[PDB]
């Protein structure tokens, strides 16, 4: 029974997107084939499987640079970065097999239930 | 358009404070009289124009301990601070003066907006 801010939520989100925006306080690069994408790594492990169990690992919790696996497309990951800092996940018929491909490898198990809806929902 | 998750903010916002509780990647110490509380720095800019303001300075950017002034309540900070993880405000009789001080401290205006709002129907 405490008072709720309705809000407060989704504008931490947002203030936090606008800081990765502006580059203020991001400490890990993630590379992706040829692509770089700087992010917070707190955010990271809060959205991501995958992430979590990396920097829950005291041994690799300091690392500031991250190599994703070859096959993971750049686009389909910069899709589901977009999503963890906005809460709007953008399927279209021409993305959904990597963004499907990539939310399984990051262990992001309701993105993966969606992208299913949407594959159902386009057959 | 796009598909919005309407959970997902929430959930982050849940996650950050269990790293919080475990003490995941903390990177700053905040210092009110005595008490130490550790916090994450985007998480504290997100929630307080104080934080944001002290932590875009190039000088103090990348500190490990801000002492907060004296004059702040512990538990009063404690409060916020649990608010700016959860969005709940533990909002009391016996504490919402403390808290209301706390907030124009923090610069956090919709928390100051919201205890005078309380003080007005009282
Ligand atoms: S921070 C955090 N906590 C969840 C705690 C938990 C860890 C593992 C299993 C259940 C709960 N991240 C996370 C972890 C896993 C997936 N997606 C995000
Ligand atoms: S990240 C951020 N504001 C996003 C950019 C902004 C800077 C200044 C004013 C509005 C927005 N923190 C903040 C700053 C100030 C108060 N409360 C939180």
């Amino acid at each position: 029974s405490q008072i709720q801010f309705t809000r407060h939520a989704s504008d931490v989100l947002l203030n936090l997107n606008r800081l990765r925006s502006r580059d203020i306080l991001t400490d890990v690069v993630i590379v992706v084939s040829r692509e770089q994408f700087r992010a917070h790594k707190t955010v990271l492990m809060a959205c991501s499987g995958l992430f979590y169990s990396i920097f829950t690992d005291q041994l690799k919790r300091n690392l500031s640079v991250i190599n994703l696996d070859p096959e993971i497309n750049p686009e389909g990951f910069n899709i589901l970065l977009d999503f963890m800092y906005t809460s709007r996940l953008n399927l279209r018929v021409g993305n959904i097999m990597a963004v499907m491909a990539t939310a399984m490898y990051l262990q992001m198990e309701h993105v993966v239930d969606t992208c299913r809806k949407f594959i159902k929902a386009s057959e």
